[PDB]
């Protein structure tokens, strides 16, 4: 598998529903840590976020939103008051959430499971 997959970047609404669309016409979910880039826990989970995103290259794509560089309407349709926190969408909504506010290690594993719960 490859080493690592960076998390592509989502710069605002129009993106995140072009991307939404696209994704509900393969069926698959998408990833969006919610981050910001001051945030010391969010820059440390994203090594093992991003080889997590390598685990499953080519079936789910994995983004970030930084909460303080992407418009205020994007933070608050994502209902984002913590850093990180990961969410999977799938069927153009918001499914199920993790928040990234204890050990990365766990956090990778509870990211897994919100997966596996959606795909």
């Amino acid at each position: 598998r490859p080493t690592s997959v960076e998390m592509e970047p989502i710069d605002d609404s129009h993106h995140l529903d072009k991307i939404l669309l696209q994704a509900r016409e393969l069926s698959q979910p998408i990833i969006i840590d919610w981050m910001a880039s001051w945030c010391g826990p969010c820059i440390y989970l994203k090594p093992k976020l991003e080889k997590l995103a390598a685990e499953y290259d080519t079936k789910i794509k994995f983004y970030c939103a930084d909460v303080n560089k992407v418009p205020q309407a994007l933070v608050k349709r994502g209902n984002i008051s913590k850093m990180p926190t990961i969410q999977l969408w799938k069927d153009g909504e918001m499914k199920a959430e993790v928040i990234g506010g204890h050990k990365a290690w766990l956090v990778i594993e509870e990211v897994r499971e919100m997966i596996q719960k959606f795909v």
